[PDB]
């Protein structure tokens, strides 16, 4: 089983106060990430082509640029697992974090896309999660969920050995438009959202309620 807690070791940068500085420095940071992360570079190049195709269909929040769009498209792609792991295990050995720019752009994409609306979402997993009683919960990593319980419980994401999270999120963003899917009705939740009410029901249902945005352990680390 995996532990569900406040994600004390996750890279949870919210970039409070350094957005202008990051928008200037992240392009350089991105080249650095790529130079040491071949898988990310490939996922990004492929996502940039798809973004090019998606972009004309609609308008995006002011300040939302191609980096934000390409990061989000890439995330719904195959790179999510490796990225999330790197974020989750950050504090462990923060010398080899090669998603410095990627983490910023994806974080900023969701910040720009989130109006504040709250959602009832569901997330299915094939690995059992155990709440270790910390008092509250943060996912740490960016966390995918769906507006549809059907989707969350589908064999694609869930099995009896895993967990179904029933979540009320107010920072999650409906990113259907961006996904290589998009019938997954995905709501992407930032890892720094805190759920003040945690309730386990049965062996595989975890209810996460009372979301709140709280300060992160890291802030503008690479700015
Ligand atoms: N899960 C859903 O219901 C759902 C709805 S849309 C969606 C899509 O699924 C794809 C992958 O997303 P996902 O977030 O499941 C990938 P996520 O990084 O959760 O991968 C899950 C695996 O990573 C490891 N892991 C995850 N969390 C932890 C943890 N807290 N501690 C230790 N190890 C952990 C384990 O191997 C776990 O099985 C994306 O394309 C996303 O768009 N998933």
């Amino acid at each position: 089983p995996l532990m569900l807690d406040t994600a004390p070791n996750a890279f949870d940068d919210q970039y409070e106060g350094c957005v202008n500085k990051m928008e200037e420095k992240a392009p350089l940071l991105l080249q650095e990430d790529f130079n040491m992360n071949a898988k990310l570079k490939v996922a990004w190049e492929e996502a940039k082509k798809r973004w090019n195709n998606i972009k004309p269909s609609r308008s995006y929040p002011k300040g939302f640029n191609d980096f934000h769009g390409t990061a989000l498209v890439a995330y719904t792609g195959s790179i999510a697992v490796d990225f999330n792991r790197a974020v989750r295990e950050f504090k462990e050995n923060p010398g080899q974090f090669h998603y410095k720019a990627f983490h910023y752009y994806l974080t900023r994409a969701l910040q720009l896309l989130s109006n504040g609306d709250c959602h009832s979402v569901y997330r299915g997993t094939k690995t059992r999660f155990h709440y270790t009683g910390a008092g509250s919960v943060r996912f740490g990593q960016f966390t995918s969920s769906s507006l549809s319980k059907k989707v969350a419980q589908s064999q694609e994401f869930f099995s009896d050995h895993g967990t179904l999270f029933i979540i009320k999120t107010c920072l999650g963003v409906y990113i259907k438009e961006f996904s290589f899917r998009p019938d997954q009705e995905e709501v992407l939740i930032p890892g720094y959202e805190v759920y003040q009410k945690v309730r386990t029901q049965g062996y595989n249902e975890i209810f996460l309620d009372s979301p709140k945005r709280k300060k992160s352990n890291y802030n503008c680390l690479y700015s």
